[PDB]
């Protein structure tokens, strides 16, 4: 794909990224308070959105894969940035409530 | 812009980001041993090396985004990563320091 | 080096990450389960895979700051990401370990 193609799914990321990092921001904060059903159903909402902006990043990789010349974007980079530690966080959650819930 | 001004703003956001992260680990070490005073005031300090090293963020998206095309540098695409993984921590230690100060 | 090389060391990234972050992941189950042993085990083999692929970082990192030009590969700036988050987690399992272990 050319480069504005790039660019355009990079914001794309960018926005799904980062409604993602905010819910599950918002549930360490709801944990924190105590209000733990609250922080279980906001980590599955985040979980949607990643989700989604996730299967893209298989694609993408596997045609590079197999030959495809992907040109460089700061906006999927960026986006990639936010996903990847968005994702990091979504994988590791569970234990910051679990510390939160003893 | 060129290469060579990518990977110079690489290198500066490499410093502030590495300094906000030693902060960071060093605030960590402090809520470990109880010194959430020190935690506290690291953590603020950590909050404005990250304010230089974001700068620039928002305008290089805005160039590509209006159409300029930003050369690849690898420099700049690691302190992305050092800047993105700092502000996640950042985003996530005041849990950390909470859990520990329970 | 060209694109192909770019990607096939980006490769090799992503599979000493990918293995490091599962482990880590495995050190949290652990604690969690009051394995203590079992997780210090897992994060010391860890931090061996990291060795390898951070050491092949600084390399490359160099590579551009002596005035070399990098193809850029998305398979590479994934390889990055998986590093730089598995990295973070790396500096920070320490303490989760340890209020797991309060
Ligand atoms: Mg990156």
């Amino acid at each position: 794909m050319n480069r504005e193609e790039m660019t355009l799914l990079g914001f794309e990321i960018v926005a799904y990224a980062g409604d993602a990092r905010s819910k599950l921001l918002e549930a360490l904060k709801a944990a924190e308070n105590g209000d733990f059903a609250k922080a279980d159903s906001l980590v599955v909402e985040a979980g949607s959105c990643i989700a989604e902006a996730h299967s893209s990043q298989t694609g993408m990789l596997a045609r590079e894969a197999s030959g495809e010349e992907l040109p460089y974007s700061v906006t999927m980079m960026h986006g990639q940035d936010h996903l990847m530690t968005t994702i990091l966080l979504k994988d590791v959650i569970h234990h910051l409530i679990e510390l939160y819930k003893r």
